[PDB]
């Protein structure tokens, strides 16, 4: 309610805006069709849940691309009311029934074989709408069904960021010769202790190899689960270059319902095409400059916020070719846009 | 105070975002840096009012490249307790005096020879800081004083706009496949009935050459000219092509303080180089095609808000080889963010 901002979130999904920008998003929205093809004969008669279904289009896909027995679109924005009107104009309302209702307060006729959904939010778990997906998994999901996606990860990279560094911070030093360098203080804190979303990371402002440091298992995850997220990692810089910070971005996994089947992933990451959530940017407080070789290692937290609870922290801990406890930094970015 | 939302107005400028935004914007901090060189010589003992300085840096180029008998720089906003320090810093502290006060309660030690300021919006008009720089020239400038800028025009031009109407309408009929386009009215109503700020006009969009419609005398106008601001046009297009809306930007003129010297002008236009305003685009509810020898003719009215007294309505008149009334079509734009 309150504490979940349902007021602002599911108001913002009312409108065409946030729609668009899924829909425009074709990397997202053909894998999520992709899915349905490559999965089409073993739908069959399947009963199929689509949880947050927005515009509809996902139940579209399902409805139109195989035979499922029926597919339940759940949706608790007003936008629920046209998706009513798109499917029957799309001949599909004797397959697909909509629900203008919460996952959390859902009521279905059965339990359902498959549960889909679009519900990864920026640095996979902003917003926290997966939630919302594993009490409707506890509920409706029949033993043995399937979880699309049944698997997601959080991969980070530590990084260069030149420009951004330039633009925002050593900007103040010199600007048309004028001695600004007073703001540099004011200047870290207002843009560098937020994570900057749509960040575009380069691949060669890559320092080494991304390394996936969260991995969720769908099926076994619990709400509990999710307070509390952390990864070890260690990196080897495979370049000299200026270390800004880290990169992070997320990858989802679609099992095929048959063993032999093909698999389907979704890459949000820097080698894969760009999406509409990019990557993800946290910035250290200053640049240190690193050459190949060097470990940066440490770990990586998502902390739910206890209060607001569509938000989190991220903190990053991390040591440069060093094991003591004094030579360690750490920075927590509070999850806000 | 509330009808003018001054909390969130001067609370965004406490913040570095928006100085960094206008001090990144070259062409239009250079223009205040060449205005005050091309003067220097005529600048020498003179006082001058910097209503708005933000961080200083208008202030800080009458002091550092002239040699005025004294400049106030008058700030609102919190901002002004670092441009204290950074005029310090500077070695300006002699001459700047800074003023943490509203151009409306403000009390200055003497009249000044020249106000300059910058107060343009989107579309020049936008938030009324221009109000705020006539009341102060109204007490505080000298007879013959100078008003910096001492002319601002408003541009205007119809022109094509094919992939805002295909990202955001047309897009509808058939994403995926899917006949999505019993949301095309929703889109022209969240999509097309506001104006779009930071549109990029290409000079191949423009159907015509551009006009100047309102053009503002800063010495001559009164506070009471802004409620109402009304300009002609009348254009010929000049190629073949597709009549989205119309694009619209300002330019701001600086008049030498001597008569035999160079006059300097900032334009925000598509045949400039951009800037942190870019143009403002105003789409029609559907295009219309046009060809070489068309005449599109009408009227433009920029209307102050009676109650939030920085937003305004920008209504369009227009009129296809036509003379008649019962052809005139008309919008309305209510200017908000
Ligand atoms: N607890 C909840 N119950 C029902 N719908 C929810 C929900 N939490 C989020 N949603 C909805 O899920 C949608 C997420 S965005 C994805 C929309 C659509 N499935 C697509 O892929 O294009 C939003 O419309 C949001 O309103
Ligand atoms: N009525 C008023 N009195 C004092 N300052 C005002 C004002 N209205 C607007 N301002 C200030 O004028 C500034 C406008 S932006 C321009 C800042 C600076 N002169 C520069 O060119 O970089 C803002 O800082 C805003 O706070
Ligand atoms: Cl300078
Ligand atoms: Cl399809
Ligand atoms: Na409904
Ligand atoms: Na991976
Ligand atoms: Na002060
Ligand atoms: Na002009």
């Amino acid at each position: 309610g309150d504490a979940w901002q349902d007021d602002e979130y599911f108001g913002n999904y009312g409108t065409l805006r946030l729609h668009l920008e899924m829909l425009s998003d074709k990397p997202r929205t053909e894998t999520y069709r992709q899915v349905i093809l490559s999965n089409s004969a073993a739908l069959r008669e399947k009963v199929v849940l689509d949880l947050g279904c927005g515009t509809g289009v996902i139940s579209l896909f399902c409805a139109l691309l195989a035979k499922p027995a029926g597919v339940y679109a759940v949706e608790a924005s007003s936008m629920a009311e046209h998706t009513e009107e798109l499917v029957k104009q799309n001949g599909c309302d004797g397959v697909v029934t909509v629900f203008q209702e919460r996952a959390e307060n859902l009521t279905l006729p059965t339990k359902v074989d498959v549960l889909v959904s679009e519900w990864m939010g920026n640095c996979l778990l902003f917003e926290y709408m997966l939630e919302s997906v594993l009490l409707a998994r506890d509920r409706w999901l029949k033993k043995g069904g399937m979880m699309w996606p049944s698997s997601a990860c959080l991969t980070i990279v530590p990084c260069q960021a030149f420009s951004d560094y330039r633009q925002k911070v050593e900007f103040w030093e010199n600007p048309y010769g004028l001695n600004f360098s007073y703001l540099q203080s004011l200047a870290q804190k207002e843009f560098l202790s937020k994570p900057k979303f749509s960040h575009h990371l380069q691949p060669e402002d890559c320092l080494s190899t991304p390394a996936d440091v969260i991995t969720l298992d769908m099926v076994t995850i619990q709400v509990s689960d999710l307070e509390r997220l952390k990864g070890e990692f260690t990196f080897t810089v495979e370049k000299s270059g200026m270390f800004h910070g880290f990169t992070v971005w997320f990858s989802a996994h679609f099992q095929c319902l048959e063993e032999d089947g093909p698999s389907i992933e979704l890459n949000t990451g820097p080698y894969s095409e760009i999406t509409h959530w990019k990557q993800t940017l946290f910035m250290l407080d200053a640049p240190v400059s690193v050459e190949e070789g060097d470990i940066i290692a440490g770990s990586i937290r998502l902390q739910r916020n206890p209060i607001w609870r569509r938000h989190l922290s991220i903190t990053f801990l991390w040591n440069i070719n060093s094991t003591e406890v004094s030579t360690v930094k750490t920075k927590c970015f509070p999850m806000w846009r």
